[PDB]
């Protein structure tokens, strides 16, 4: 059995098992985290050990715990009770989600603020967001959320709409306790629904629409094996999915004739966070770490054929555990597809006579997932020339706020009184690299102009320079997209039959990085966010940008503290931790429901091959 | 019948009779350019007046002309004889093709290149290249091409394999003389072929793709009227087609309720150039204006369905003319279809229980070119929500030369001995913007960072700023990526509901602009391509960037001078030029036929409407 294989919902209860035998999972215990580890390195050969890591919150105040169990053993490799006021707090559980609001509704200081402004408390839904980490001494060990208010004037209505302004309130979690209310001042709450169903607002639906039909007749052209390998168009990978990161996609290789030649060990985005720009003190602490906080495979949605994935679709269901340890399946959680991609290479040639058209295609692995008002899917595409790609779709509905009498510089304004705050969505890919294998180097790609002179009296010759990252302390880098910057991996112990070292080259986008201060609060706990692209030297416990604990935890941790290691990664087996977002100031067009908007990245192959990969293509049918 | 159809053949037959009537059209004259002119401004109402212009080369020395014609009533209009030497010569004609190699071939001093390097005559084909303006004195005021020889082994052969480096010629086409011809070094002709229809070199084909079938069982959801006029999802426009720019794109307007609301007045890519970086004297003068010099419609491929164009397919036919009046069809040289384009928006609501999926939907308008070793897919996308985006799509057989021995900063190698030089491929898009009419604006918007402190505490604010382009003198803008740079094309006297004027946000890929020295030919001939985004006042008579007469033109023409004028551009009929290019080091996977590579840019609506325009989209079947 391949031990990239998917976690069995017997491997799940396996875990509960162990940890209910070894005394650690007590009915005062709630697992927050549940995933498979990775394989070790040179494990190949020989024998299983599918080991799973394990965050146990305690309910009745107790410590919580990090356990690595080995499911194949039936044992417990390591636990250590955590000190949440130093590594941070455990990944908000899905049961945390309505206690912020239940706390709030007997609280008189809150009910208080929802009299002055005629709200019927059974209305006020509140947001459980995540709290970060400011001045209030007594968070500190203290499991917290913040709860911000919106109406629903009915069950069916969307309360994004309706928010209620000038209001926010912090509690503890474990003691069910309001540890502040702060009321600075009334605000209308905007009156316009934002019901994008209600004939009303819709209006008649088009009847324009013809319909679009996809259809493989003799099925795809990808073959699944052994739950999650996919073999497409000589592409090799696996398909992993963890409850933190969503999708992992493992051992992405490429068969070059009768070699199977590795790409990329493991690509995952590791962090995505979502920082507010509105200094207003009722938002000023929001930046919703939706990965590290959250847990965005958890809230993967089940697509919906025809109508969230169309064409000749597989699925997988993947298996995650609940609060007390059972497996539960994500139904139809992964999409697999490939699609036809327009022309691929053409060439109509005067002098030889020939005419040559053929057509391209992608494999698509996909899944989407919903975390409060937002809503993203996480797309990844390989192509036949072996171009790799990533894209996220942001859409949902935008955080709202009110929109003051004045205007603002920080809040967009989408319908009378309504406001939607200045944000950004920031991701980060982890690209284990593995170019033609584990010896690999990243070197800074930069055009350069060149001066009109002696050796180019013309003025025209423009050139290149490649500047190798040699160590960890020189592999912090940012973009220049007027120089058209972008980082080959290679592998120096690999060449092309033209003797130059086989490499993949990534292509950014250059949008803004993160725009806070840089002494910031979120700064400190997203450095990575505030520069393009890192590199360090793999190690098995180096897995997010963020460390391993992102909630309410004090900053520094992850990729600052890797760097400083120092490590050799000229020829070593690195990782590629890529940083890309979208900035969004929010348009009128994305209320009451926001159009797709998309980010991402790609990798197309610099000289890997000894030539083109497609020309054994053939003419379409 | 819209003053903004297709030319007809009839009308072409009728602007040949016309000028033949005039006696401006006799035996020894060639059209080299002819194309419809656009309606005046305000002449929609009314009475046609079909003006057609035409650039008339004599190849009996005599001066060429330039002549409008009014095919209506049946008139020359205007008619001036033009000094090449100060104005530029005309366009390349495809008669002169051939003629490069035929001079040659009897030419004493290309026999003897040729014969030091046992090359034989027959089998050496010569590109016909736009010569440029560079130190040759006798070339101004004669109308030059230059050559560099290609060995085709065999009818069927790639010449692109077999560049003959170190030798260049310089013909006049019109008195029929080879007037320079250079040898610098012999270098080995490099040996391999590059035949991608070879089953040696391809081996044997792919049987892994399984068929995709794209169908629309009821047809199409646009209609097409009065020969070019679309009507799609809200969508209406008109297909122009014109032997330069190929596909332009007419009254790209928006059906908001009952309101025909415009976009933008005209949308074409009104020059193309590819520069060359290789210093070498061979090569050091290649600068290839596709669209300027050779004309990209004239050379617009006839598209196969299933292969060139997949799905439910509706095409046009566009005529232009051949060298003498003729009207030519180029048979299914347009391609317009709908596609599906995934999800539109979605979003899965715990509070009110609604869960929500639409899918979207593009309008695609699209022609593929080839110019020699070239082909270009030029493609126009139009999105249910609003947005409008344009992609090229670069393929072909890369321009090849020699490896040198010692390797080059400016060349790749391919293959042993084979060489591409470095070279960029840079496109002008002008669009005469009419943003709910003509009254418009330009801002530029940058994000704003914000410092941590009084009124922003936390360090979390961030902000935008936009700064109105006044006057033409100010509208030469570059790139910033780092800053999240866009330019706002507003109308300032219409305003949403919102009381916010509606615009469209320019979303620029920020690709390296032209790199050659400021003090280069190629800097003068092409500065639009020094620039990421001009705006000027409409002028009926500014067309392309480069002027009208690109070939063997001095410099200066075009943009640099039209902004001269510093006309008002804060509220008033103005057009956007955008510069966008792909820079390109080419790799062996280019090799020896390329993967399309692909650039572009897209304008998404800002605050054009009141809410999103998608909300009446039904749920899918
Ligand atoms: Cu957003
Ligand atoms: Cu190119």
């Amino acid at each position: 059995a391949s031990p990239f294989r998917l976690a069995s919902a017997g491997e799940i209860s396996e875990v509960q098992g162990i940890l209910r035998t070894a005394g650690l999972l007590g009915p005062e215990k709630r697992i927050a985290y549940l995933g498979v580890l990775d394989p070790a390195r040179g494990a190949g050969s020989e024998a299983e050990d599918r080991r799973f890591r394990v965050f146990i919150h305690d309910v009745s105040g107790a410590r919580p715990q990090e356990v690595t169990v080995s499911v194949t053993n039936g044992t417990v490799i390591s636990a250590v009770e955590l000190d949440t006021a130093a590594t941070g707090e455990l990944p908000v559980l899905e049961e945390e989600f309505e206690v912020v609001e239940q706390l709030l509704a007997t609280d008189e200081r809150w009910l208080k603020a929802l009299a002055a402004r005629n709200l019927d408390v059974s209305k006020v839904r509140v947001a459980p967001l995540s709290a970060g980490v400011f001045e209030y001494a007594e968070e500190r060990g203290r499991r917290i959320l913040r709860g911000l208010a919106f109406v629903q004037d009915f069950p069916e209505d969307s309360a994004w709409a309706h928010p209620v302004d000038g209001l926010v309130a912090y509690v503890d979690v474990v003691s069910k306790e309001v540890t502040r209310v702060i009321d600075t001042g009334v605000f209308p709450v905007p009156a316009e629904h934002g019901n994008y169903t209600d004939p009303e607002l819709t209006g008649p639906l088009r009847t324009t629409q013809k319909p679009i039909s996809i259809t493989q007749p003799e099925g795809p052209s990808f073959t699944v094996t052994g739950g999650n390998h996919i073999e497409w168009e000589k592409w090799s990978l696996d398909v992993g999915f963890d409850v933190r990161e969503g999708v992992v996609l493992h051992n992405i290789a490429f068969r070059d004739g009768d070699r199977l030649r590795p790409i990329i060990n493991r690509a995952s985005i590791a962090e995505m966070v979502v920082p507010y720009g509105d200094p207003s003190p009722i938002r000023s602490w929001q930046n919703y770490f939706d990965t590290g906080e959250y847990l965005v495979g958890q809230y993967a949605n089940s697509l919906e054929l025809g109508c969230d994935c169309l064409g000749d679709i597989t699925y997988l269901s993947p298996v995650i555990s609940d609060a007390f340890g059972n497996p539960r399946e994500i139904r139809n959680g992964i999409c697999m597809h490939e699609e036809d991609w327009g022309i691929l290479a053409k060439h109509s040639d005067l002098w030889s006579g020939i005419n040559y058209t053929r057509r391209n295609r992608r494999m698509v692995i996909s899944f989407f997932t919903t975390i409060g008002n937002y809503d993203y899917g996480f797309y990844w595409y390989l192509y036949l020339d072996g171009t790799i790609e990533f894209e996220a779709k942001a859409t949902g509905v935008v955080f709202t706020s009110a929109f003051p009498e004045g205007g603002s510089d920080n809040i967009s304004q989408l319908a009378p009184g309504l406001g939607a705050p200045f944000h950004q969505h920031i991701f980060s890919a982890r690209l284990d690299m593995a170019i033609d294998g584990f010896t690999n180097r990243v070197e800074e790609e930069d055009v350069v102009r060149q001066t009109m002179g002696p050796g180019n009296e013309r003025g025209n010759a423009f050139s290149r320079k490649r500047t190798v990252l040699t160590r960890e302390s020189e592999a912090v880098r940012e973009a220049d997209a007027r120089t058209g910057r972008t980082w080959i991996i290679s592998n120096p112990e690999s060449k092309n039959r033209l003797n130059e070292p086989v490499g993949y080259k990534l292509h950014a986008h250059n949008q803004p990085t993160l725009l806070a201060d840089p002494g910031s609060s979120i700064a400190r706990r997203a450095a990575f966010a505030t520069k393009d692209l890192w590199v360090t030297r793999y190690a098995d416990d180096e897995r997010y940008p963020t460390g391993d604990f992102v909630n309410q935890h004090s900053g520094g941790a992850g990729l600052p503290s890797y760097i400083a290691q120092d490590r050799d990664i000229d020829g070593q087996d690195i990782v590629v931790w890529h940083t890309f977002g979208l900035t969004h100031f929010p348009r009128v067009e994305d209320w009451p429901i926001m159009p797709v908007d998309t980010v991402g990245f790609k990798l197309r192959p610099e000289g890997f091959f000894d030539r083109s990969p497609v020309l054994d293509v053939p003419a379409n049918p």
